[PDB]
Formats: structure tokens, sequence, C-alpha cells
């Protein structure tokens, strides 16, 4: 009863068209590993450097549940002479790529919510990486849509959507009418496509949500929010604007992870959060029609789902979209909600729970209202 | 009832005066021109122009600034601070500065780590994307709850104060707001138009639900953004995939156009806010304005107050720190909030890149 009338009333989804199957990608890494492992063969049999392993489509799917992923530009990523998208600098007078994707997803969420630019007071860009420091990309999006009010960029990586939803609900509580929350994840821009353990994890996407105070629109009423962060170096990327002054050389300016430590750390934390949240609301797990969990690893989600809802929880109650999208970082829970929110009936309960880098966890109990 | 109950400030040790900086750039532009005698004459490359300490101070009021590392900035063969990578086990530079300012703010507010529910890092440039350095600051301080990074450049502190106030109204007890500005990391020291503008600093503030603690109670907030390319830095994580070649990956601005747009917008927002709160300029003890250019602040204060407006009513710290982007208003509040007595009013107004403007009416309580 903290957010009476505050509802997610529309979502929108954009992905780039080109697709990389697990096989195209595992092949690409394999080529690069075969040429690196023989270019440096004199030093491989010398204890000095490195021994590179490849991978296969079946190794990816069993570690993750991922099958394919959308990407901004497929040639450069798959090319073993490059291993990164082939993009072109845009002039200042055109929409940046991040603004461009955000606008596409935003127009869809606005149409789904039945609102236009004049109805929106706040724009939040919340994702794991921003294309530039200033002017804020959220302000670029606000201006492209013709929105008046104010906008800002916000980063807490994997949990940026749930943290942003709280910030949206807070701004509405204090007087905002409606908030546009945008998540643009171009993860192919900071993915290390050379590493077998992480090159498959992420895909590209833009999501958007409309949050409004309303007693007359269909949407998900926000009932309770628990945000949590606890510093961890087990996921980290050291690229930044001070690298040039550091004359940096350490090859750690991309995604890096100790996935085993993350697995062991994150699943118990998330399950503890959700269960304490359910007890606080006096809901049982059986009262929850849908768990929209972070969309990174089906093996994590299955563990959490069993910890929270029981070994016999039906799989339809925890929709998986990472099979199609791979990990879209902050946008994951929103994709899942965008695809399956229609599966929740009026009066029924759902839980949105992000978790990942920073160690950040964000968990939101919602209830559907159909008008 | 929400009050700013404590502020904290940190600046690095080494100081650069305008003449050191002008000397340094003049040496670079002469080496550049003494080299390319041909392409200047060939109508290909333009002849770079130098700088003068006299212009800097008359145009802006800045006299000196604190820098993270001095010799690399002044070196005409380098023109950027000399820094070292730290391993993940060590506190990063941005978190380190933020921790120092935060401890001072916490001590000034009479609160400890267990008292804080949210940490916001709000500034114009984050040292990395993930893990958020606000979470690194939260952990270093032993604070529990949650933390996030937030960027709206010049107005990050005022937007962050609004986000802090909103979280408290939703049930947070107290919020720590940190602004760390290592502008020497993204300034273009080759460009005479902008090399003198920015300095380095960190600031912090404690915001609390209280009616019993000395602080500035927040009474109204107006935030505004309007996209403009007149201040822009195109550096980012997609440059690599772009195979970028254009030399626009540092601070860049058209200063005259910024003045024409932002000055009347600021005067209009502050005046509209005083009307809504049924205050007059005469009711405002102190205006803590963005600390970028003293001449502009003076002109803004004349269009808001009146011909007889004491210049002391708009404190200046940019003479000492230069432009400190998001932290500027907080240095002003920290250095001169003691000059506001019980029941008196103040205005905090940040403005600049994005275009962004944030304006806050406060009232002191003792
Ligand atoms: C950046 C700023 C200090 C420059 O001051 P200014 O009075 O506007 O200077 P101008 O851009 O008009 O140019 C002044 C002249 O001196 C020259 N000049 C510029 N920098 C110089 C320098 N460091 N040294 C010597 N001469 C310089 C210029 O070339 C120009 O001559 P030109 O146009 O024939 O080439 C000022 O414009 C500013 O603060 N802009 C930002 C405003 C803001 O942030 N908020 C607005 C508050 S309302």
């Amino acid at each position: 009863t903290s957010h009476m009338g505050i509802r997610i009333t529309g979502t929108g989804l954009f992905h780039p068209t080109e697709i990389i199957s697990n096989e195209e990608l595992a092949d690409s890494l394999n080529a690069y590993v075969e040429q690196y492992n023989q270019e440096n063969a004199e030093k491989i049999a010398a204890g000095e450097l490195e021994e590179l392993r490849g991978s296969s489509a079946e190794f990816i799917e069993k570690a993750s549940g991922i099958k394919r992923r959308y990407v901004i530009e497929k040639s450069g990523i798959l090319d073993p002479t490059r291993l990164r998208p082939r993009l072109s600098e845009r002039s200042n007078d055109e929409l940046s790529i991040q603004a461009e994707w955000g606008v596409i997803a935003a127009k869809q969420a606005m149409e789904n919510a039945g609102v236009t630019a004049e109805d929106i007071d706040v724009v939040i860009l919340a994702c794991s990486n921003m294309q530039r420091a200033y002017p804020a990309v959220a302000i670029e999006i606000q201006s492209a849509l013709g929105i008046q009010g104010y906008a800002y960029d916000m980063n807490v990586a994997a949990s940026a959507a749930t943290f942003g939803l709280k910030q949206a609900a807070d701004a509405i509580r204090s007087g905002a009418r409606r908030v546009l929350l945008v998540n643009v994840e171009i993860t192919s821009g900071h993915l290390d496509y050379r590493n077998r353990d992480c090159h498959f994890i992420f895909g590209d996407v833009a999501t958007a949500s409309i949050i409004e105070e309303t007693t007359t629109k269909t949407g998900f009423e926000i009932l309770d929010i628990h945000l949590f962060t606890q510093f961890s170096n087990n996921i980290r990327n050291n690229f930044g604007f001070l690298n040039r002054s550091e004359d940096a050389v350490v090859d750690d300016k991309l995604f890096r992870q100790d996935g085993r430590k993350v697995f062991k750390d994150v699943c118990p934390l998330v399950a503890k959060i959700i269960n304490a949240q359910l007890e606080k609301m006096q809901l049982t797990a059986n009262d929850i029609k849908r768990f929209w969990l972070h969309q990174a690893n089906a093996n994590m989600n299955e563990l959490i789902l069993k910890y929270v809802a029981g070994k016999d929880a039906d799989l339809s109650r925890a929709p998986i979209i990472l099979d199609e999208f791979a990990n879209t970082s902050s946008a994951g829970v929103i994709i899942a909600l965008h695809r399956t929110g229609h599966e929740v009936d009026d009066g029924e309960y759902g839980v949105i729970s992000s978790f990942g880098a920073g160690y950040s966890v964000g968990s939101i109990v919602v209830q559907k209202h159909v008008a």
C-alpha cells in the first residue's frame, strides 16, 4: 500500500534483426583459437603463455540454456580477424545508436500504454553501459520523442531495470504523472568474444516500460520493492575514461567473470530475498502466477525457482527468454514480462527479480489489474 | 521533513595556476606550429592559437584548480595526468576520493555506516561501467542497503538530491550522495577554448528524514533537461567497434552558445520557483549557483534579485576549484552554509551540459 495506483501499463521491445546461433559463434571462437594456438605454438610448449580451449554449441546450451542471440552487426563478431561488430561513427546531428534503439522500444511501450509524449514527465535510461558521458543519452531519447520534463542516465548493470522501476515509482509518488524507463543493452560492445567461458553469454536488445499512477488502466501494480547491492569483483569491466591517463595495458577492459563464484554466491541470496519478500507480503510461493527472473542462466533460474516455489513448480511459472535472446543484462526481466505478462489474470501476483554484476539484486512484487 | 544534515569535501594536493596552464599550452601550440609550417601555409592544417592567464581570469573568475596529478598535465608532450592502473583488490581512485568526502559528511551529520540506507554516486563521468563504483564506495564504508551510479553531468548533484529525497519519502532513513569529478581525465588540454575551465574534487552530502537535526530542509525541487550538442564528449565503449578516428573523445563545447541558451533558462527557472514558493529574491539569504563562470553567475543574480543585491549573497568558489561540474554547488553549500541562520532561505541551482538545470529551495534549521 506504498504504491497504490502505481502500475507498469505498457512495455516495448526492440532487437536487431541478425541472429548468431550457438553454432556460428562456437565455430568463430574455434577458428580464432586454432590460429592463436598455432601462432603461439613455440610458447605454448614453453610454460610461458596461455593454452586456449574452444567450445561447441552443445557446451553452451548445457551451461546456460542459451540457443541463439540477436546482435547489432554479425559479420565483425563472427570474423576471427576482428571479433567485434563493424559499426560506423555517426555525426552529432544524427541519433546515436543507443538513442536510436531506445526510441524504437519507447514508441512501442507508449503505444501499448496508450500515451503520447505530452503524457510523460521523466525519462530514465537504465542499463549496464552508456555510449557516452554527456550529454546524457536519456536526454537524447527524451528530445527525440519530444518529451518535456527531465531525464537522466543510471547504471547498476544487471539490476538497472528493477532499480529504475523503483526510482520511477518514487518519482511518481512525489508528483510525476508518468515515467518512461528505457534499457538499451548493446552487450556485443563490451563482450570478450575470445574467451570460451563468456563469449556466448550476452545478446543485444532494447526494452522500454511506461509507469503511471492510474486507477483505470490495465497494468501491474507495484506492491513491494527490495533492492540490494554488495560489492563483488567476480563480475567486472575496467574500461573507462581514465584508461588513457593510466596508459593502461592490462587486458581487462571487457566483460570478465568468475562464473562459478557468481553461481554459488547469487542463487542463495536471490532466493533469500524473494522468500523474505513473500513472507513480508503474507504471500506463499503458490500465490505467485509468474516469476520473471533475470535472464542469464536457466540453470540458475531453475535452482532459485526450486528454492522459492518447490521442486515441483511448473516451468510455465518462470518464463525463459534467454534461449532466444541470451543474457541481455538489465533488459532481461523486461523482455520476460513483455512476452508473458498477458499470462497473468486480473488480481493475480507476479515477482520481478533482477540479479547480477555489482552483486545487485532487485525484486519487485506486482499484482495485475485489468480494466 | 527532509534535510541535508552534513556535507564533505576532498580535493587533491597539487595546484595548477592559470599562468602554469597558459605557459604549458603555449609550449604545445608552438611545437605544433613550428612543426607543421607547411600544412598551415598549404591551407590544410590550421595554425593553433595560444592562451593567456589574463583572459582566463577576466572571462571566468577562475585563478587556479586542484588536479589529481600535475606534471603530466603541464608536460607539453603529454597533456594529461600521469596515473597508474590499480588491481581489482585496491580501492579505485574514484571510490577513494568519494570515501574521503563521505566520511567527512557522515561525521558532520553525526551518523555512522549503520545509519545509511542508500548510496548514490552522481557525477559527470564514471571510472567504469560495472561493478558500479557507488557500490564500491558503499562497501568501503561498511554501508548496507543498495547503491547505484547516476549521470546527468553538471546537474548530477541536484538530480541526486531529488532522488535522495524521493527514496526517503518512500521509506529510506538516510541517503549518502557522492560526487567525484576527475575532470582532468576528460578535459582537452590542447584546446585554448576549454583547457582552463575544469578542476578536480569530490563532495558528499547526508540527506535524512528529520525534524530535530541541524540542516537545510528541502522545500521544492525543479529539474529540467533539454538536449543540446553544445557540450559533448563522444568517448565510450563503442568507439572500439566503431574503429573511431574523429578527435572528439574529450570535453568539447561552444561556450558562447551555451551562455545564450542556459543563462535565461536559469533565470526563468529560479524566478518561477520563487513565485511558486511565494518568496521574493529578498527572502533568499544565499544563492549557491553552478560554479563555472563568475561573470555569468553575477548576471544571473542581477536578473533574479535586484540592483542592490549583495554579491556576497552568491558565494564563489570557482576562483579556487575552477569548474567542478556536478560538485560545484555542493562545494558552495559546504563552504558557506554556516552563513545561513535559523529560518533563512537558500537556493541551490546547478546548470550545464545535457542541457540540464536543477533548482532547489531550502530553509536552514538549527
Ligand atoms: C567558456 C567561456 C569562459 C569563454 O568566455 P567568452 O567571453 O564567452 O569567450 P568567447 O567564446 O566569446 O571568445 C572570446 C575571444 O577571446 C578568444 N579566446 C578564447 N579563449 C581564449 C583563451 N584561453 N585565451 C585567449 N583568448 C581566448 C577567443 O578566440 C575569442 O575571440 P574570437 O571569437 O575572435 O576567436 C564562456 O563562454 C563560458 O563560460 N561558457 C559556458 C557558459 C555556461 O556554462 N553556463 C552559462 C551561464 S548563463
